[PDB]
């Protein structure tokens, strides 16, 4: 699972 | 599991 | 598990 | 487990 | 377990 | 276990 | 166990 | 066990 | 056990 905030 | 905040 | 704050 | 604060 | 504060 | 404060 | 304060 | 204060 | 104050 990959979660990225930008 | 990978979680990154930017 | 990897958690990074930037 | 790796946790890094920046 | 590795925890680093910067 | 490694804990580092900077 | 290693704990370092800087 | 290693504890260092700086 | 090693404890160092600086």
């Amino acid at each position: 699972v990959q979660i990225v905030y930008k």
